């Protein structure tokens, strides 16, 4: 897969907009490091018009008035707190070729080589020397079309990142904004003085490997990224599981399957009995805070929900003693939990050691963070809907999303990073 970039644009809004420094939220910073990576993939319709560049550029533009802070760029405050300067610099956008087709990809698990089509950032120099956002189009030789997004992360989490992405391909189809963005971040500022509730699980540090990982066998360069479909048949015989073992307890459908994943990845790595297992839930808070927030909201409500289990009990006991432990963290992270989490953060002298990363998801740990419930298949740019879209890449050996179907049959797809000779066996997950 040979990538030939064409033209590329720094796109700007299309009017004048707020000069202003936008606020971080604790829960804006912790965060994981970089760019967000997503990848669209979209048939010909036949049409010349076909993914038209300056229908594109134009739509962005205009979406980067009200979206303005996603033009910014990241900047410290005197306290040396990172925030997004709103100066408009632009939005990256790359036109690219390339002699592949879409169909080359197969199935579109997030490989490095998909990470291609989204544009490369050099973070190596200053803070404030790459665009928030990258945007790629890219044309293949089928006539397709693929949408490659990087979304720093500190801007806009899935909700408020696809709030931009989605509002720009209505416009891209004449279209007005539907929902005005609300930018203002101290809605999830601590409390004064602070005052955490509770001990959060969620930052306190992940589990090490009792035992030291081969860093042949482990390591960023033996971890292999891969997808998998399930049908709502494998589906629905997962949650029936719930059943198992005279348990009378109904867990969710999302519940048993994370536990699935949870459990499955532990017997694939092996894992001593005595050995400490720990799941990362991307949790949005949107709907667990109760004065609410408005619609529209823009950055991150990301809160992060840490179930725990030993390999010995998580293998040797049903799948919905995982869903269990997952259900116990879930259900507890109601407002008065949320509102604590942010006391908590804001009571840490340094908040760049809780920030999410490699160290975070990988073995003996586990991310699953999903996509379902986001409206990622919403960016029709007058050219129909795209037949997938998924994370860009997993950078992280650990890290896993779970995403919706293109056709609405009720199958979903666990896309994830492991170690290559784990990988195999964590076709196990199939039982
Ligand atoms: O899900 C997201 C971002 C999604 C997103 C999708 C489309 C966009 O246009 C913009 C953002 O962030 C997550 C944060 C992580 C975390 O909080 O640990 C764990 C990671 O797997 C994951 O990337």
């Amino acid at each position: 897969m040979k990538i030939n970039i064409r033209d590329s644009t720094m796109v700007r809004p299309a009017t004048e907009t707020p000069i202003t420094n936008l606020w971080n939220s604790n829960v804006d910073l912790v965060i994981p490091r970089f760019h967000t990576p997503s990848v669209y993939f979209y048939r010909p319709t036949g049409a010349s018009n076909f993914f038209d560049p300056q229908v594109m550029k134009e739509a962005l533009s205009k979406a980067l008035v009200p979206f303005y802070p996603m033009a910014g760029r990241l900047k410290r405050d005197d306290d040396g707190r990172i925030e997004i300067d709103c100066n408009g610099a632009g939005v990256l956008f790359v036109v690219a070729d390339t002699p592949s087709v879409i169909d080359d990809f197969g199935d579109f698990a997030p490989t490095l080589n998909l990470r291609q089509l989204i544009p490369e950032v050099d973070h190596s120099a200053g803070i404030h020397s790459f665009p928030l956002l990258v945007l790629q189009v890219t044309f293949f030789k089928c006539g397709g079309a693929s949408l490659g997004v990087g979304m720093q992360h500190h801007a806009a989490d899935g909700f408020s990142g696809l709030h931009f992405i989605n509002t720009w391909s209505d416009m891209a189809r004449g279209l007005d904004l539907t929902i005005p963005p609300f930018i203002d971040r101290t809605l999830l500022r601590a409390r004064d003085p602070p005052q955490p509730a509770f001990h959060h699980v969620e930052y306190q540090p992940a589990p090490s490997m009792k035992i030291p990982l081969d860093p042949s066998k482990s390591g960023p360069e033996n971890t292999t990224v891969s997808i998998f479909k399930l049908t709502r048949d494998q589906l629905v015989a997962l949650k029936a599981k719930s059943k198992e073992d005279g348990n009378t307890v109904s867990y969710s459908s999302y519940e048993m399957l994370a536990g699935h994943v949870w459990r499955s990845v532990g017997k694939a790595r092996g894992l001593p009995n005595d050995q400490e297992t720990k799941l990362y839930i991307a949790t949005d808070g949107r709907s667990r805070l109760r004065p609410q927030l408005p619609p529209g909201y823009f950055g991150n409500v990301i809160f992060t929900a840490t179930p725990l289990a030993v390999a010995g009990d998580l293998l040797s006991k049903p799948t919905w003693y995982a869903a269990g432990q997952i259900h116990d963290f879930l259900v507890r992270m109601d407002d008065n939990y949320l509102r604590s989490a942010l006391d908590y953060l804001e009571m840490q002298p340094d908040l760049s050691a809780l920030v999410r990363g490699a160290h975070t998801y990988k073995c003996p740990n586990l991310g699953i963070t999903s996509w379902v419930r986001l409206p990622i298949y919403d960016a029709d740019f007058g050219w129909g809907r795209p037949i997938f879209m998924g994370p860009g890449g997993i950078p992280y050996e650990g890290l896993s999303f779970v995403l919706p179907s293109p056709t609405n049959d009720g199958s979903l797809s666990v896309a994830i990073a492991l170690q290559s000779e784990h990988m195999k066996l964590f076709e196990k997950f199939l039982f």
